């Protein structure tokens, strides 16, 4: 007899070595896996009765585990595999005539041990603290550090498919998904790969919100990993000019008053963070001499060894820019108009 299916060798009348394949979850018992499935069925045809048997196999004690019926060529487990010591078997089947006379056929069969997809995926790391500038574009990345130099990684594994030791450089790909519980608008992830990325989909605004604390959670096609803590800081940029309340003052002085006097208290407000929104004030023209200003404070006064002309008026440009660096540095400009009136 010859084992189905027969698959002609080009060019000749020999079928090609055919092999069958068997695959099996680790420590589960015979009672619950058996019959064991072979794809394709196995069979073989005359061309009177027919016997299957097992002749050999790698490793050795094949016959350990697995017996085969010899009519119906039914393949049974007799106990169960523990994949740390067993992961396959390539046997040799057997096909023959219950005659004196056999015509004897052989096939392979593989047979994949499998561990079975029943532990739950890890971060190998107990929580991430990112950073982004506001500037960012959509598409860019959020890094590890204040320097914006290194991407932010993120590692995943599950231990059916590979059992790295905590420290241990990982090499297959669990092929996870991972899903941020929150922030899902503002955020996306790479979704392929064993270091896995985080990108914005939506610009980010440091003066709105300047942290975003949300977990990620792994996913293997059946359980899910303990959430994880993920911490987004957004970093400061010089995005916002220091602006007065108002673009003119009219403002009314005497010839009584005397040096050191307040004549107007301008106060400029930036909301940027750190000296990004730190103000120095400055008149840049129109003061004549007798009027200075606080560079800290906005507070304009009188300025010393000086006289108000009962005539006289002024237009004083004054200026508030905030400490940036001069390359990035904002400035706003208003006028205060003065006039001397007497007492
Ligand atoms: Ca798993
Ligand atoms: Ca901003
Ligand atoms: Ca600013
Ligand atoms: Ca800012
Ligand atoms: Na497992």
């Amino acid at each position: 007899p010859m084992f189905l299916p027969c698959v002609l060798v080009p060019n000749t009348r020999d079928c090609r070595p055919l092999t069958y394949q068997a695959a099996i979850p680790e420590l589960r018992t015979p009672e619950e896996l058996n019959p064991i499935i072979v794809t394709p069925p196995i069979q073989a045809i005359d061309q009177p009765g027919i016997l299957y048997s097992i002749l050999v196999g790698t490793p050795e004690d094949y016959p350990r585990f697995f017996h085969m019926h010899p009519r119906t060529a039914e393949l049974s487990l007799l106990e169960p595999v523990n994949r740390d010591f067993h992961q396959k078997f390539d046997l040799v089947i057997k096909a023959e005539q219950d005659n004196g006379h056999p015509l004897p056929a052989f096939a392979g069969l593989h047979i994949e041990i499998l561990d079975e997809n029943n532990q739950s995926p890890y971060f190998t790391m107990p929580s991430y603290q990112g950073y982004i500038l506001e500037s960012a574009p959509v598409g860019a990345t959020i890094s590890d550090s204040l320097n914006l130099t290194s991407p932010l990684r993120i590692v995943a594994l599950d231990k059916d498919i590979e059992d790295v030791p905590p420290s241990g450089v990982p090499t297959k790909d669990p092929e996870l998904h991972l899903f941020l519980n929150d922030y899902t608008s503002v955020f996306t992830v790479t979704q392929t790969g064993i270091t896995r990325y985080l990108t914005l989909l939506q610009p980010v605004d440091r003066e709105e919100q300047q942290t975003y604390t949300f977990s990620i959670t792994a996913f293997d096609g059946v359980q899910e990993s303990e959430p994880v803590i993920v911490n987004i800081q957004v970093m400061d940029a010089n995005d916002n000019t220091p602006t007065f309340p108002e673009i003119s003052y009219d403002v009314y002085v005497y010839t009584d008053m005397r040096p050191g006097d307040s004549v107007i208290q301008l106060t400029a407000v930036d909301a940027d963070e750190g000296s990004n929104g730190e103000i120095t004030y400055e008149i840049l023209v129109g003061a004549q001499g007798d009027f200075i200003i606080n560079k800290t404070t906005g507070l304009i006064t009188i300025a010393p060894g000086v006289e108000m002309i009962v005539g006289r008026t002024y237009a004083l440009t004054v200026q508030a820019a905030d400490n940036a660096p001069p390359a990035e540095r904002r400035n706003s400009i208003c006028t205060v108009y003065i006039e001397v009136l007497p007492p």
